[PDB]
């Protein structure tokens, strides 16, 4: 009896579809299996994931899997709540109300304001992508004027490639004569390497300097293989390798061919692919949970709309899943938000990146 | 010969569907008339906004004259961008590329850059909605780090009309303690009195403030009916009542019956309404350019796309268009913005608003 689902997969996403694939064939059973559609798109073209997402309706679906970006994601979050779709991401969350969207990425915001607490700081920059989200940005603004901090907020989003040499010239012109040190990175990977090159480049206290990096995955690829030269660096992580749970799928994901699994055969996961995996162990959850309760379950612009029935019925069968998974113990708020997670505090330090402490909501920052 | 338009109008836009109407009548002919099909809709709701936009596209439109907002701007410019089919807008303009999408709005972020230099501010509030637009916010926090601007930016946006008495207390914590009386306020009408009131309210330096409004319509509405209480207050207004034009204009719209055109029968209109009628002569003008150059001229999920092949030479006669309208002189680059406009610099004064200069994108601020 196999259950028919979606897949929205951005173009080169490929460990997270190899961390998909593996996580079907962990999660599957003899009897009951997932089926999925694969659409490979480019997530930040609306009309293209209005397309997939129709044509997965069309098909008969009972869940999507799959990614969206800033340009996007209004697209997905209407048309699920309009045809009550269930939507599963490892894509950033969203603050507002989203019916039939399950966000598995946790929210970073308040981690984030609970680590510029704990160093102390009160004066700082904060470099964002404009290729990026902004609810960070409102949080730290809003945060700045209650707890009086002097934020320098850049915009270091749509840089021309070519520009680039002079707006960074511009941007530290401001911050190394203006004596801030302390910088908090928020934007794609790339980018990161791009400014930190900068700051080694134009040498000048160059191990004066204290990064955050604002994302889940502190040790995601050669992040830290970058030449900081001395600086301090801080971030989050999600995947604790240190965990019963992890260590037990690296074992695997270690040993797995290349060829068949293009970005595995590495101790290391990207915490996207992590979430990916875990999204897979959530909807067989939610799907056996409705076999176990003997829940019995096409024109995208149909005027009038015409809402999937059963809908509602898988919507809080995942959104009722309980299960400890790579980004730890996972459970929703019945707007589908990550809630009772722990985010990990990280520091470089002289042996590599170590943990230093723990977030969770309700406890804020722990110090190991 | 009559040439198919679609419009997408918020619902409740009554006086710009007037001015829509009155544009069709002025500027149609005996032989060549715009035949609009209108759709009212919920301009948030993305689903809405592809369902009207693929209705429109099957029926056969020669273009769409419309609205869009923060939430469906991105399914505008996408479907707009893939299938040819342009669209003409009143609505918030954006910095991207964008084929196909022709702004009537002037951008007014150099002219609120420019304001605040003129008056020499270095310290400031900046009150913003979440429910608008943020193109402006980081041109103005990029300005502060240039500027060396202490920026206070609150996102007043959000506000769940419940705790909105608190979410102004700790507001004006921050401010009104902090001695900080210069205000810029870029949100939607409404919030305007709203955060106005809560000055007076707690009353303390009433007369003390200094409010720029960030919006296009200074005088519009009551807007300026407030109780400032001795404040002073600045805006922007890009309808002049005093040019020729204009002045011909209203003295028809100050006579039409209200009943048959809902927000007329005065002697002002909205900066939106403006611009919706200027839209028309927009359209009309370039239609009638393809005529006088003898160029002649279904399924929106059609898979592959199917591009209008005549789609590119509606939108070159479209940003080709040079007239004089009631926003002014009316211009286009290759992008679809608004080039060689000008913006009044408006003051509230002891016998009400005075213009006291104006602002281009090529002299910046010229004070009368
Ligand atoms: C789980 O999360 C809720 C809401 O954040 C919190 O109130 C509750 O105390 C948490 N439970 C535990 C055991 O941390
Ligand atoms: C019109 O706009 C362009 C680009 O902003 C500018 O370079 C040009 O000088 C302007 N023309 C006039 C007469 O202002
Ligand atoms: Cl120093
Ligand atoms: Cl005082």
């Amino acid at each position: 009896n196999s259950i028919q689902i979606g897949g929205l997969f951005p173009r080169g996403a490929d460990q997270e579809y190899s961390a998909f694939r593996v996580g079907m064939v962990q999660f599957s059973t003899s009897e009951f299996r997932l089926t999925p559609h694969i659409d490979n798109l480019e997530v930040a073209n609306s009309f293209a994931v209005t397309n997939a997402f129709c044509s997965q309706f069309s098909r008969g679906v009972y869940a999507i899997f799959g990614f969206y970006d800033k340009k996007s994601v209004n697209t997905i979050t209407s048309f699920c709540g309009t045809l009550h779709v269930s939507f599963i991401t490892p894509s950033f969350p969203t603050d507002g109300t989203h019916p039939f969207v399950i966000q598995m990425r946790p929210d970073l915001k308040g981690a984030l304001l609970s680590l510029i607490e704990y160093y102390q700081w009160d004066k700082f920059a904060y470099l964002y992508d404009s290729d990026r989200g902004l609810s960070t940005l409102q949080a730290v603004l809003d945060s700045a004027a209650e707890k009086k901090w002097q934020v320098t907020a850049i915009n270091v989003g749509n840089i021309n490639n070519d520009k680039k040499d002079e707006m960074y010239r511009s941007l530290f012109q401001d911050l190394e004569l203006k004596k801030e040190r302390r910088v908090i990175l928020d934007c794609e990977r790339d980018k990161v390497n791009d400014i930190v090159d900068q700051v080694i480049t134009i040498g000048k206290h160059v191990k004066g300097y204290h990064y955050i990096i604002a994302n889940l995955g502190f040790t995601d690829g050669d992040l830290l293989k970058i030449q900081f030269g001395g600086a301090n660096v801080s971030g989050f992580q999600i995947v604790d390798y240190d965990d019963s749970l992890v260590s037990k799928f690296i074992e695997r994901w270690s040993t797995l061919e290349e060829k068949e699994y293009p970005g595995a055969h590495t101790t290391t996961i990207k915490y996207t692919s992590a979430l990916t995996y875990d999204a897979v162990q959530v909807m067989t959850e939610a799907f056996r949970n409705l076999r176990k309760q003997r829940i019995e379950i096409g024109d995208c612009l149909a005027n009038p709309a015409v809402p999937w029935g059963q809908g509602v019925e898988i919507e809080r069968a995942l959104k009722q899943v309980q299960v400890e998974g790579l980004s730890g113990n996972i459970k929703f708020d019945q707007n589908g938000k990550r809630i009772n997670y722990t985010i990990n505090i990280m520091e470089l330090k002289t042996n590599g990146p170590r943990k230093i402490g723990y977030w969770s909501e309700v406890d804020k920052m722990v110090v190991t």
